[PDB]
């Protein structure tokens, strides 16, 4: 699923990402924005042999299993398939045990390079939210 800006805002402010740990609801959008282009199906192959999965682009190594990840742990305890369905809630709760690790947000490459330090309200603009 391939979700609208505004429908994403929507689901991860329902799953409560709104200023989760201290981060605004844009900073959610705009980091699936650049992770995964808001495409739930979204893989993507890491040089090391993990992969990264859905629409916030889990890695395989740390958070989900997807049982070719030598070394990998599954602290989400979910199969990575489960990170690409069209229903966010896994990936939310996932993501919610990332931000949570140590290094914040800066766990996602995407969001460090693209959204730190903008003006991510830009992001969650126009939504009824
Ligand atoms: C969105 C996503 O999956 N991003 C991946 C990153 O998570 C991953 O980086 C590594 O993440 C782990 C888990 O957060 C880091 O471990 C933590 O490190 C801190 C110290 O920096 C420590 O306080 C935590 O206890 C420790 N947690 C655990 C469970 O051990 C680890 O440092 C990160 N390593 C690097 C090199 O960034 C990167 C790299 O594998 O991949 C992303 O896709």
């Amino acid at each position: 699923k391939v979700f609208g800006r505004c429908e994403l805002a929507a689901a991860m402010k329902r799953h409560g990402l709104d200023n989760y740990r201290g981060y605004s609801l844009g900073n959610w959008v705009c980091a699936a924005k650049f992770e995964s282009n808001f495409n739930t199906q979204a893989t993507n192959r890491n040089t090391d042999g993990s992969t990264d999965y859905g629409i916030l682009q889990i890695n395989s190594r740390w958070w989900c299993n997807d049982g070719r990840t030598p070394g990998s742990r599954n602290l989400c305890n979910i199969p990575c398939s489960a990170l690409l369905s069209s229903d966010i809630t896994a990936s939310v709760n996932c993501a919610k045990k990332i931000v949570s690790d140590g290094n914040g947000m800066n766990a996602w490459v995407a969001w460090r390079n693209r959204c730190k330090g903008t003006d991510v309200q830009a992001w969650i603009r126009g939504c009824r939210l």
